[PDB]
């Protein structure tokens, strides 16, 4: 078995996981089978408990954990799909030790950090890497990325665990690449190599060495950078890759190549690829890369959600719609509102706000209204719902957005004023969007609709039914607590809204629609998880089509 | 006695030396007398012998002694006027304790880096402390900057010696400041604080603890990024100062004065300040930054040299013009061009690149030709002073401008082909430029003409003379090696050349005069090192003057 | 070039310099060319400023190097003449580096720890182990031992050095071995491992990873102990060799040959021994070992000395007289009497202990009186010479007890009162012992009577020349500061006084002789620096013989 470990320099957020999809893709390309682990020291079970301030958008597989939006990097890289294992935390560990000691399983011993805690580490990590992934394949190759940055206190018991490693598994199985940033700050006037250099200081006073270190830069540096930074950290300089910003990630694995990775790592750890084979091996990318540098059409699209000051937020969201117009031919044109600017309130307290956002989202072509939780920015996104409504302006609504609608729908057709949340109300008078009590245990963490579940549509043709293939069924991946109230049901149904698509039991509403006009659909689940370059999420497919009037054209 | 120390986060050039000279002129405006002093940890006895590249311009005192820009700065900001002794450097150091223990101050005792080094550091800064330095005023405060990154292998000595200072000194007689970065990657999306809490935390491993923390950023920081700072480094609120990229830094000190610095100054160190009295404290500061807002005139100037990639190997001639374009109440556009493409050979490589180049050099008002060392760049440097020469453009030659002038007068007027320098071709036939060999002991390091020596002008009017205030003698900082020939003197002098004056013994050149021409004024030794904010420098005046033809004008 | 470090723990004192020591003569007795190098991370270019409290009597080398006393024990051990290089120092690395810097061959960088001071070290280092030690042969091996422990602040430089030269040599040429302690204490009532793991953890943070572990004990361990340390310390039980405290050092290599040091080494450094050849290779130290304990005759002697709390400042002096009475056939039993005991201050302050070491001093049959400085226990060492001059005790002076040997003679047979010192009153009107003032020139350091001078015998046959083998001349190592006036020379030759050698011009005594005593014979250089042994020193060998009455027949 062979591993490659990808660490962290001076930030978080420095690139960490699509260096490491890049490395899987390119040994994936060349007959290799691959996997991959993330690994995060924060003492939390699973990133269900986090906003997406911390670290940008929860992600969701199939079996319903929540994590790291480098594991959705992963799936849609490499087209995988992971589970609850290629997931570690210090808390599972923790706790995993924890149990065994109280059960007797080290009876006579002390149990310490050094040796418990890191063989636990090596023994999980050994585990899933021989654990097939994409069928029974048997993984040959697994990328593992230690979350955060190198000197946090949280992450010294992993370091040391894979210091082991490196003699557990012969040197020639194992290569670290080491993820640093180079800023160059405007007023110092230079790229600045110093905080790479105490990265790397602080990594091999923990018993590692970098066979590869990857410079983070916004512009490329020139070789005087490259030579500094060679001889203060002590590598060769074929062994220092500059990845600078770019417009598409795309691009990330064809500048590896470009640079000699695939070399470097047949000989490193003697992989035994033949060469005069390999060409064209990355022709899928090269095709992307190239056809999101040839579309000049410019759909824009308005997304009004409550996280907005974070665009990492949505990440997923945001991939999903570019894979969409890609395989339109179309550019696309992302414009983020913040809900609370479309409130009244803002209207008498700063009214230039709110009439630029209002502006902003009266001269778009397509509205994408995002999941959240709270209270804090949703009577806007009603209103946008409203608008949308009442403008004939094509609408995709993802677990929120679809609340509300609903809540929407009732307060200006059914004449409901009080249609509300229980989440911001829970004593209301009518009570469109109620609790699931099967969720609410009080044990917030692993208590919501979780994963992948099935989809039945209702009889009769539905424009969202044809857009999926016209099958009779589809699995989607939810996660949710709250729920529209199945009592109020019909008294939407006999009006413009409709349910074409709940659970399998006929109670737990998932899809509506609107007849007439051209595209107004919601999804309680996230279609954003299934969404991949080449294979596009028909919701957000649709929703393009409808925003350059080709949607009717597409269907016949 | 009291004490503030100023100490670096994540990068060199973040900004300590402002800081420092900030808290000097605020606490100078308000009836202190403030010394400074400067710890550079590199083992070099003085940075004579570094490139611009590495720190930033050499700056030499009156005494001659090559420092740190940042001594500049503290006297430009404080008016005062330093020694060799207010810039302590690791070298020195160990060398001091080496003698002593040679001599036999320790006999018996084993000489180790505590005790010995740190308290050498001690008796040191407690020494220049309490020396006066503008004129025989006793100094109250004393500003030390410490150089480097805190971590650096280099600065672990003072850090500790300071630990041990602290209790030697009674906390309430000092009082640390640390300066961090606080980047915001393009990618990423967020301003960054992970760099400050990690040099926060290297920082209390040496027994330090910050009193304030300076975050420095390109734009200003919200309140969610001083919390995070402020409860993840372990700080008040209140003790969080945010200083941001500016126009000018005249705007730092009233930007520190806007956030409480002189009350919190006055209740940590126990100043006893009367306030009712301080107002209008930092009035010129005030003037000098509006005044910097308020000009548009647009003088445009060329600086011609070899190290133009990296600006800050040109700091005080930069400061020097603009001290000269605000009083004659103009606004002041700066074009820096590289010699290199003002050569042939870069016609024959890159033409484009050439005339760009030539286009930015003739479409300004104003040449100025700084100082340098070697051989690259240098026959571009010629080629400059010959255009301006043929073409009647104002020129100011600072060091090697005038040697560059001195040569193209020679090759261009007395048919003196081969008119070059020793440093280039020391075997050449017509030596324009020659070796002083009382600085050419083949020992590097202190043996240049270093220092404030006498200036006197030879009988004639001259129009640099009646910028001067026409007095008979000017005292000017020199750093050279090399020296124009007396020899070809005459022969130049029976032409458009004029030497209008040297030194007291009328054998040694150092500053020429072209007749007919507005203003080709060069200067061997450096003028830029005199000017001040309220003071500027009558060659660098003249310049400006001629560039807006207003220079007869002035005159008179 | 072959490669051994050898690193120390927890304390200094630990025992690396004998393992080290025992590394070369297992090497050497295989067939393998060894040189040594010792690093003492101390700020002094040599340790002739220290006190024996500090780190155990200084050694001389024939160049005249004053040294710490491991390179005793290499020269003794492996029959070598070591040089002032073999001795590096962070005072010498940084003086070279400075003056190298003020010189200009690193123009234009930055001079830092790293590269630079690291570079120096390496580059000695690979200078000094090619460079012949016993003639011209071609060393194979190199034993470098980093003086201190691992941790200190002033060894760092040195740790990261060595981190590079491993990958600079080859790991295949290059082997490490950490020497630490297991400490006993008799309240825990259990060997300690934690040291040892610290220390292994902070070498580690280094860089550097050991092959070899030492642990030393007072008494040998368990394997529960040695198997905890190769779990909690990642190395294999092979690889723990365990060395408790002996008799004699020359245990030591034997007891490595049982553990399997020569093997491992054969396999780790590829040295190709034919292992068929290789028995009896220790057969040397198995007979000086074994008659180490066969011997019982119990010759008791008295060191009169002023540092007699710390034994290791007479290290040599000791381990001479041992290989004198080994040659003898005699068992020695040292006595340490402390000279201020038999001064009368002591009698009127504790009687008990003067009249306690005046017993101690009666019944014994020799008495050696060890070099020293200062006023400190002088003038109880001059009673010494005085009881052992009027009752007819065998007597060795070695470099102050031959000055107090003539004072001593002065002032009870010349009635010479006040013959004194100028050490302890240069004022007085006999002055017996005066001021070289070659050697006074305040600069203390360097500044001393050192290194291997001449010996020339006065004409007429001297039993101290009998033991010499009668020759003409002899080499001896120096180490002084005083010398005995010429003056008074034959005020005292009239009498039982004789000068029977001096220096090659005749005019600096530098042996004595008593006629009608047995054996009153004074050194002024030091005998205890060429003594080995299989080559005892005469001096020590005539004493030892004179103290068990079998000296006139052993000169027949
Ligand atoms: O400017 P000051 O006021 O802080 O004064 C300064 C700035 C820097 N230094 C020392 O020079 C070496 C390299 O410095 P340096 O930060 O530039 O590292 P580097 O290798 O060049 O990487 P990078 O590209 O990031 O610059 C280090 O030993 C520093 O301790 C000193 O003594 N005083
Ligand atoms: O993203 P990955 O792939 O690296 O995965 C990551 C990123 C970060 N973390 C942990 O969360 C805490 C704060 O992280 P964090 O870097 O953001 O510090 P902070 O306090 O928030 O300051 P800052 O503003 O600079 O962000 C730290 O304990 C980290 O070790 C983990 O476990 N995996
Ligand atoms: O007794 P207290 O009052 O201090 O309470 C103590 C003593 C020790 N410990 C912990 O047990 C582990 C091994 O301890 P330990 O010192 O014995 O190391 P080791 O591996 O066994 O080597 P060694 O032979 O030197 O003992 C360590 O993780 C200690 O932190 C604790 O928690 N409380
Ligand atoms: N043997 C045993 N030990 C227990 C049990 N429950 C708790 N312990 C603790 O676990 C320790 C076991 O460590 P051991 O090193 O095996 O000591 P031991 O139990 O006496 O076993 P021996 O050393 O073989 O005699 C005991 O000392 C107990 O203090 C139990 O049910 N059986
Ligand atoms: N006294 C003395 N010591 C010297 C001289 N030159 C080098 N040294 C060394 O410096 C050391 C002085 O340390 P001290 O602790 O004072 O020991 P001491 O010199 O014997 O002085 P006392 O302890 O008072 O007897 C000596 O041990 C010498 O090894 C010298 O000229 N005079
Ligand atoms: N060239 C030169 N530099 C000196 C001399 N004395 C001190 N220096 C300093 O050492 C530095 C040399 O560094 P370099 O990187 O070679 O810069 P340079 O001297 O301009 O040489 P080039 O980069 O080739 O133009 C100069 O910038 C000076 O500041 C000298 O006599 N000659
Ligand atoms: N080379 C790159 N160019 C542009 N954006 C990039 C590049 N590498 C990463 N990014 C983006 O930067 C963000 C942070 O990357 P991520 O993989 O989450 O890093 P880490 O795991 O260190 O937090 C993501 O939005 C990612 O798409
Ligand atoms: N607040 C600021 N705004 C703009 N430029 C700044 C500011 N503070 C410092 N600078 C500039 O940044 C550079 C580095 O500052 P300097 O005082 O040399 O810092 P340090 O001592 O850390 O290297 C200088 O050119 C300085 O004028
Ligand atoms: N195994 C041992 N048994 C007995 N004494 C020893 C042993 N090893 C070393 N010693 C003695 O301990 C002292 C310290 O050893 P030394 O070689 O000076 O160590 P270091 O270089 O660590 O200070 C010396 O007197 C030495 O002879
Ligand atoms: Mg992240
Ligand atoms: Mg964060
Ligand atoms: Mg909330
Ligand atoms: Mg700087
Ligand atoms: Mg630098
Ligand atoms: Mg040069
Ligand atoms: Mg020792
Ligand atoms: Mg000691
Ligand atoms: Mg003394």
């Amino acid at each position: 078995m062979k591993y490659i470990l990808v660490t962290g320099g001076v930030i978080s957020g420095v690139g960490k996981g699509v260096i490491a999809s890049s490395f899987g893709t390119l040994l994936k390309s060349c007959g290799l089978d691959v996997t991959s682990i993330k690994i995060d020291p924060y003492i939390n079970i699973d990133a269900g408990t986090f906003s997406p301030y911390e670290h940008g958008e929860v992600y969701v597989l199939d079996d319903g954990a929540e994590v790291d939006l480098d594991l959705g990097n992963y799936e849609r890289f490499l087209d995988v799909t992971l589970h609850r294992d290629n997931n570690i935390t210090t808390g599972k560990i923790y706790k995993l030790v924890i149990e065994k000691e109280r059960t007797g399983e080290y009876l006579g011993k002390t149990v310490q950090v050094v040796p418990h805690i890191t063989d636990a580490i090596q023994e999980w990590v050994e585990r899933v890497a021989q654990t097939p992934v994409q069928g029974s394949s048997k993984p040959q190759v697994c990328i593992v990325e230690l979350g955060g940055t190198i000197g946090d206190i949280e992450g010294m018991p992993f370091v040391e665990a894979f210091r082991q490693f490196q003699f557990r598994v012969k040197r020639e199985n194992f290569c670290l690449a080491h993820v640093s940033l180079v800023p160059l700050p405007k007023a110092t006037g230079e790229p600045k190599t110093k905080p790479t250099q105490s990265s790397v200081r602080e990594l091999r006073g923990c018993g590692l060495s970098p066979d590869l270190i990857v410079c983070r830069s916004e512009k490329p540096i020139g070789l005087e950078v490259k030579e500094k930074i060679s001889n203060f950290c002590h590598v060769g300089p074929d062994q220092v890759i500059c990845i600078h910003d770019l417009n598409s990630i795309y691009h990330v694995p064809l500048l590896m190549e470009q640079n000699g990775v695939i070399e470097y790592l047949n000989e490193r750890l003697q992989l035994n690829i033949d060469m005069s084979k390999r060409t064209k091996c990355l022709q899928q990318w090269r095709d992307l890369a190239r056809r999101t540098e040839t579309v000049r059409r410019e759909v824009c699209i308005a997304v009004v959600g409550k996280y907005t000051k974070f665009t990492d937020s949505y990440a997923s969201v945001v991939k999903a719609l570019q894979h969409a117009a890609l395989a339109v031919n179309r550019k696309l044109e992302l414009v983020f509102i913040e809900s609370c600017l479309l409130e009244e309130e803002t209207l008498h307290s700063e009214p230039s706000k709110y009439h630029k956002e209002w502006q902003k989202l009266c001269d778009s072509h397509g509205i994408l209204v995002p999941g959240g939780f709270g209270s804090r920015g949703m009577e806007g996104k009603i209103r946008a719902c409203q608008w949308a409504r009442e403008n004939q302006k094509p609408l995709l609504g993802i677990c929120l957005g679809l609340q509300a609608a609903v809540i929407e729908f009732a307060r200006n057709k059914l004449g409901l004023k009080d249609a509300n949340t229980t989440e911001i109300d829970p004593n209301t008078a009518n009570a469109l969007v109620i609790d699931m009590p099967e969720h609410h245990t009080g044990q917030l963490g692993g208590t919501m609709r979780l994963g992948k579940r099935i989809t039945v549509f209702s009889d009769g043709p539905s424009v969202i039914r044809q857009l999926y293939g016209n099958p009779k069924s589809v699995q989607e991946r939810h996660r949710h607590r709250y729920e529209v109230n199945p009592k109020y049901v019909h008294l939407l149904e006999e009006q413009g809204m409709r349910f074409v698509g709940t659970d399998v039991d006929k109670t737990r509403m998932e899809i509506i629609e609107l007849s007439g006009h051209p595209y107004f659909v919601a999804t309680q689940y996230h279609p954003e998880y299934l969404s991949r370059p080449l294979k596009p999420s028909p919701p957000f497919l649709g929703l393009i089509l409808a925003s350059v009037d080709r949607l009717n054209q597409y269907i016949q």
